C-alpha cells in the first residue's frame, strides 16, 4: 500500500527521538543512510485516515552547507521529494535558535507541521508562547506537545489528517537585488525542480553554500557574475542574506514569546 511519508526534523536534543518512539513504538526499523554509516531510522503508525511512514532525520541546526554529515543528510532528504510532509520538532525553551531551521523548511515550501516541544521547560523558565500568533506568521500549523508524557500526540495526529500546503505568507524580507539574482539563477536551474526550491537554492548559492551548487545545474556558471554585481551594490551580500533571516526570527519572537 502507498503510505503517507513524513520526515521528522529538528535541532539536536529537541525531543525528536522521544516523539519518534511515542509515535512508532515497536514498529520501527534501523539501517544506515545510503553510502555512509550514519544510522537511518524509520517506523510506522496510524491516524484516523492514514497509514504513515515516519523517517527520523539526523538533528540539525540548519540545512546550510566543515559542515556535518547530519546536516547534508537532512537537507538531501528534504530536497528529494520523498516526504509528503514534515514534522518540525521545535524546542519551545530555545525558540529563536530552533526557528532558523523552521524558516529554511518554510522557504522551501514543503508542507509542514511544527511540533512545539519542551513546553514544561519553557513554562518553568517563565516563558509562554502565543501559539496561533506563531502559526499565523509561519503559515503552518503549530501543535503544542510535552512528548515524554504523550501530551498533544492526538492533536498532532489530527493535524496530520488535515495536512495541506502551507500558507504562502511572506517571511524573510530580502533586499530586492538578492531576490533578483536568486531568480536569475533559478531560471536556468533544472526545470523539474519546483520554483520555490530553485529560488531557495539560488539564495543559498549567493550565501556561499557549496552543496546547493550541485542541485543548480548550469546556474553554477552564472554565480560569480551574480556575486560581482551584489558586491558593487552592498557590503557582504552573504551577511545580508543571514541578517534578513535573523531579523525575521527576532521580530516573530518579540510578539510570540514572553
Ligand atoms: N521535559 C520534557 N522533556 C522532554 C520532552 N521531550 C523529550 N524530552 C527529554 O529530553 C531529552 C532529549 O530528548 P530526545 O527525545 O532524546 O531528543 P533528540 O536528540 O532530539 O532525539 C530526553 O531525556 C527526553 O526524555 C518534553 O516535551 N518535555
Amino acid at each position: 500500500m502507498k503510505k503517507l511519508t513524513i520526515g521528522l526534523i529538528g535541532n539536536p536534543n529537541s525531543g525528536k527521538t522521544t516523539l519518534f518512539n511515542q509515535l512508532t513504538g515497536s514498529r520501527q526499523r534501523v539501517g544506515n543512510w545510503a553510502g555512509v554509516t550514519v544510522e537511518r531510522k524509520e517506523g510506522q503508525f496510524s491516524t484516523t485516515d492514514h497509514q504513515v511512514t515516519l523517517v527520523d532525520l539526523p538533528g540539525t541546526y540548519s540545512l546550510t552547507t566543515q559542515t556535518s554529515l547530519d546536516e547534508q543528510i537532512a537537507c538531501h532528504y528534504i530536497l528529494s521529494g520523498d516526504a509528503d510532509l514534515l514534522i518540525n520538532v521545535v524546542d519551545a525553551s530555545n525558540l529563536e535558535r530552533n526557528l532558523y531551521l523552521t524558516l529554511q523548511l518554510l522557504e522551501l515550501g514543503i508542507p509542514c507541521i511544527v511540533a512545539l516541544n519542551m513546553l514544561d521547560i519553557a513554562e518553568k523558565q517563565n516563558i509562554r508562547i502565543e501559539i496561533d500568533a506563531l502559526s499565523a506568521r509561519l503559515g503552518c500549523p503549530v501543535i503544542p506537545l510535552v512528548s515524554t508524557r504523550g501530551r498533544g500526540i492526538e492533536a498532532l495526529k489530527l493535524a496530520i489528517d488535515r495536512y495541506k500546503a502551507n500558507e504562502n505568507v511572506e517571511l524573510v524580507h530580502y533586499a530586492q537585488p538578492l531576490l533578483n539574482e536568486a531568480d536569475s539563477l533559478a531560471k536556468v536551474m533544472p526545470s523539474d525542480i519546483p520554483l520555490k526550491q530553485r529560488r531557495w537554492l539560488g539564495l543559498q548559492m549567493l550565501e556561499g553554500d557549496i552543496y546547493s551548487r550541485a542541485y543548480a545545474g548550469e546556474a553554477s556558471q552564472h554565480l560569480d557574475a551574480a556575486l560581482a554585481r551584489l558586491r558593487n551594490e552592498m557590503d557582504d551580500p552573504a551577511l545580508h542574506i543571514a541578517d534578513a533571516r535573523y531579523q525575521c526570527i527576532a521580530a516573530i519572537c518579540d510578539v510570540v514569546s514572553n
